[PDB]
């Protein structure tokens, strides 16, 4: 698919579902950050997060604000 926007991380973090940018999806918030805010807020590969078990990334996700 199209390459991803990015988006700050207070963006993702502080807006209510309904009133995020066109093409966010608030279940996937992760995909939007940008690498560096990636990295610093889990500290491992886009890949390596995608292949952990779903419950793993909700974990992670929830304790960031980000799920």
């Amino acid at each position: 698919p199209t390459k991803l926007e990015t988006f700050p991380l207070d963006v993702l973090v502080n807006t209510a579902a309904e009133d995020l940018p066109r093409g966010v999806d608030p279940s996937r918030k992760e995909n939007y950050l940008s690498d560096e805010d990636f990295k610093a807020v889990f500290g491992m590969t886009r890949s390596a997060f995608a292949n952990l078990p779903l419950w793993k990334q909700q974990n992670l996700k929830k304790e960031k604000g980000l799920f």
